[PDB]
């Protein structure tokens, strides 16, 4: 049963504030934070805000911290549940809340004291979170996933022309999961020099994700840089791309603008049929093999094209957020072929482990992910592991809150021993292996 | 009495491999990293690297993480002594390595498990870990230090013509520690916004502290931003500056080169007498009140005449790199007074706070630092408040192996409750 509970305000990995709970059981102390993105799609659960703009500029979260120590703490005591049963407690919330996008407490609130309770009820099982995590999905051999480090930021996540947003690097032939943590800390640290001897030193600085940020507007400059990084390393036959566009962040009336952080210029933009183009180059030209919103959350259209013709992995942030219906829709219309696995865009774990279930079971793949504003939290690595999505992209190998999952990745498979398995080739599909 | 120890090779914030130890007893896994200098000084202890260029480009750790658990491990729980042991469990590692600078085991092998003892220690003890700290070294009035934030850098920690290295920003008038968390957060968000309005949306990524590096070369321009950053802010009254020259790095056959980054022109170079002359002006137009190595780690008839010729702080780094003998030196010469704190720069937890103590013994300020290379280890911030240093500088407000001690040492602050007190004004001498 839950003792007391205690939330605050801490700072992210972009120094907004957030919330943070701490849950008490007769097992000890459980504590856990609350993600953040930049990129955020409309359709994403309500991250409640202070609004005060005399303090962190309206970016505080006092409210949602309130919210959790004198409404949700003394009713989830009350109900005298355990922190075992997560659905249960997760409901609880779920109902009191009583809004459709968690709108009265937060998707931040209940999050929050979701993540909690799920790390204080693998304590009561005696088993490690991704154990739990892995009993309440109903799996059994667990999976470490390839790592997808975000090597070069653009868009909303970094300060410089560059209109798409993340370019990553995939170690799938590695040998394990702490092998693949070398081939993407490598590939990244030659890559810095690819970017200092070619555009300068003043160009190695890192954006939100770590990845580096160079002066640059060509989207097939920074996939040409990964392609040398990798090739100079001597990684061509065990690493490949992957990317996130995240059309949504430069849509402009029915058209995908390349140069959005630039003065509008309704001249330079291009159609989703123009821009559909780019990516049958690219995946041509390079090792990619995935990517992520190709398109506007909205131009469901384009999507189940792209789809149908490509044989690549296509992922979907903005277009299901994580959400059940918008996935429902995909799914239906084929707009894709895997899920990116936002705990903060649905609310609660209990909802994001049957968001993954509804995936996986629809053939779909999944790749666990961080937002663009992380914490010292590593929650995540358990939740990929035990969901064995194969898959997780959390970050380049730079900055702790990035480095805080790929360590504690590299701690799971440690502990697993020998039934510690790399997805590998198959990180889309590990239920194989 | 210890039941297990196991060493791990994890990445720091930079991407480079690094030392984490898990320390098993009664009371359960306690777990500690160590963290990785850039600019480290030459006298310091000695950080062990495996050295196979073709792995992590010769920067892997695992001889020190052998170290550990093939020689220190047996030898620690052999002994059979309690973890509460700081002193007897640091000087046995001590021993067992011989050398006088930790270089056959590695600092990082030896701190490693150092610092996992102490937080075992702690629940031992049945305390928080910044109250065991406090018991360790000896004082009872815990505070909180006030923050510096490194907003703007330079010198070798970024790419611009800046020689400067870092320049802090710190809330000396915020109400509690977590105010000082606000007013430090929002002047960042203030100056990005300057940087991207006067040079420009791809100057405003950050370098390793999560500090911004614009395009520059005047240091004086650099304090200009970070003046304008905090009273746009509107904190005029509440936030100086601290600065960090890091000397060495452009210390040049006697002289100095404010220009290092930029083809060698010995035409340039300047007296120590020329340096400290600037000094003087920054202190005089920008609210400067700490510099950090302002001259060269040997150039110690500058640091002592420098010290004897203003009243602001003077943080000794390169110069004493946290070492008994070297800080000896500085206190007779009076070269500075105040010291930074580098756990992993001395070795060990008892070492540090020996260190400390002797210090704040002679009138000293103490400033707990970070270092480029930091971990999601949070330690240091316990340390700084179990030593009541009044101040400590663990990066900008930005990515999370700075946010992470900012963070603890918010929880600290509460954990405190109505007997918790926030250094203030008074970060150069919080005893009073
Ligand atoms: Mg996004
Ligand atoms: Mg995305
Ligand atoms: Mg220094």
């Amino acid at each position: 049963s839950i003792e007391k509970i205690w939330a605050r305000e801490i700072l992210d990995s972009r120094g907004n504030p957030t919330v943070e709970v701490d849950l008490y059981t007769a097992k000890g102390l459980f504590r856990a934070a609350v993600p953040s993105g930049a990129s955020t799609g409309i359709y994403e659960a309500l991250e409640l805000r202070d609004g005060d703009k005399q303090r962190y500029l309206g970016k505080g979260v006092l409210k949602a911290v309130d919210h959790i120590n004198s409404t949700i703490a003394p009713a989830l005591i009350s109900s005298g549940l355990s922190v075992v049963e997560q659905e249960k407690l997760d409901n609880l919330m779920l109902e009191l809340d009583g809004t459709e996008n968690k709108s009265k407490f937060g998707a931040n609130a209940i999050l929050g004291v979701s993540l909690a309770v799920c790390k204080a009820g693998a304590a009561e099982r005696e088993l490690p979170l991704y154990r739990h995590i892995a009993q309440l999905a109903g799996n059994s051999d667990l999976i470490l996933p390839v790592p997808a480090f975000n090597v070069i930021n653009g868009g909303s996540h970094a300060g410089n022309k560059l209109a798409m947003q993340e370019f990553m690097i995939l170690p799938v032939g590695a040998e394990s999961f702490r092998d693949a943590m070398r081939l993407g800390a490598e590939v990244y640290h030659t890559l810095k020099g690819v970017i200092k001897d070619k555009y300068g030193k003043d160009a190695t600085n890192v954006g939100d994700e770590g990845g580096f940020a160079p002066n640059i507007l060509e989207n097939s400059e920074a996939l040409e840089l990964v392609k040398e990084a990798i090739d100079k390393a001597g990684y061509t036959e065990k690493i490949v791309i992957g990317m996130d566009v995240a059309a949504s962040e430069f849509y402009r009336d029915g058209k995908y603008d390349l140069d959005f952080k630039s003065p509008t210029d309704p001249s330079r933009y291009i159609t989703g049929d123009q821009l559909g183009a780019l990516y049958q180059d690219f995946v041509r030209d390079y090792p990619v093999v995935s990517i992520e919103d190709p398109f506007d959350q909205d131009d469901w259209a384009a999507w189940s094209k792209f789809t149908a013709n490509v044989g690549i992995q296509i992922v979907g942030d903005d277009l299901t957020v994580t959400n059940p219906k918008r996935i429902e829709r995909a799914v239906e219309e084929k707009a894709c072929n895997c899920l990116l696995l936002k705990v903060n865009q649905i609310g609660s774990v209990t909802e994001a482990i049957q968001a993954c279930k509804l995936a996986q079971e629809n053939g779909w793949g999944v790749m666990v992910s961080h937002r663009s504003g992380e914490t010292e939290d590593t929650f995540i690595a358990d939740l990929v592991v035990g969901l064995c999505t194969g898959q997780i992209k959390t970050g380049a190998p730079c900055r702790s809150e990035r480095l805080a999952k790929y360590n504690q990745l590299m701690r799971i498979e440690e502990e697993l021993g020998d039934e510690a398995r790399f997805a590998g080739h198959n990180f889309r599909n590990p239920s194989v292996l």
